[PDB]
């Protein structure tokens, strides 16, 4: 069972949904999909560049001793005042930079430069929305059942599906296996 | 029951081995061999092609008939800064390589998943049912490279069992253990990938 992320934590984690459309639809159904998963759902509406790197800036320096993992969602990447370099994010929860974080997963669900290749990063991001309103039924199907790798290729699926009546991409670089349950 | 690739076609499909040594790769190219050979696979070996002889190569390959094959890996082991698919010559882009292999371009791999393992030693194509297990690590190693060897172990090992992401998971692990004293997954797969039937 050394092949699995540890998700019997306290908690879960944050569920950081940052909604940039000057998308309700899917901000809401991300809220209540995540909820149900435990989650410690927050949702931020038109932040500029600066207070997006305030906001993930801050939640680095927060004690998630005993919360599993973090999740955050991306709307919009582009601020409201101008584009984020996702890399500025990101750093903050780098392995060493984020101690508390250190060796849970860190998942990044992005709707919409290089992409930061960290340990125990996660990146879903498709280009209300298919992606999002297929991956919160996904995860309200298959979160006990499925780990997150085959939930988010259903989603691949069910989106490519979507289309043929363009396709999600999947940014792993996760060392364990994830399950939503234990 | 639709949920895992089929993979019961007369051939489990080919294996592009493109060596650029211009030692460690040559171990490397060697135990591919060896590892997708006993998964039934087809295996072509080149060794030190130009950028364009890549591009001709895969561009024939998609003009194959793979009706009775279940699937394609393309694996590359070059070398260099400023790219991670490199020819003898120069930086090949991904862009040109995966074009080809497009559902609409071929009609023989249309649903079927389509493994390009690349190791770099020292703008990403999303296209549907690809999969990319990027790595970069900076010869004369008896083991070769940390990402080949071990993802080479890791799937004759797991491959019984475990789905590919799975698989990619504990070389992805191990890797990184290694680097204390990271491979890159992409996925576009629609379907599971097990390699047995």
């Amino acid at each position: 069972a050394d092949n699995s992320y540890k998700m019997d934590y306290p908690e879960m984690g944050l569920c950081i949904i940052i909604n940039n459309k000057n998308t309700d639809v899917d901000a809401a159904n991300l809220r209540e999909t995540f909820r149900n998963l435990k989650y410690e759902v927050r949702n931020k509406n038109d932040l500029t560049r600066e207070e997006i790197v305030e906001l993930m800036r801050d939640v680095s320096k927060e004690d998630h001793s005993k919360r599993s993992s973090f999740v955050c969602v991306l709307l919009s990447i582009f601020g409201t005042n101008g584009p984020v370099d996702l890399k500025k994010i990101t750093n903050f929860f780098r392995g060493d930079r984020c101690r508390s974080l250190t060796g849970k997963p860190k998942l990044f669900i992005i709707q919409a430069h290089k992409i930061p290749v960290e340990a125990d990063f996660l990146y879903a991001y498709s280009t209300g929305s298919w992606f999002i309103q297929s991956l919160c039924a996904m995860l309200k199907q298959y979160a006990d059942k499925l780990e997150f790798m085959h939930i988010l290729t259903r989603v691949n699926r069910k989106v490519a599906t979507e289309f043929e009546s363009q396709i999600p991409c999947i940014v792993s670089m996760l060392t364990k296996e994830l399950y939503f349950y234990h």
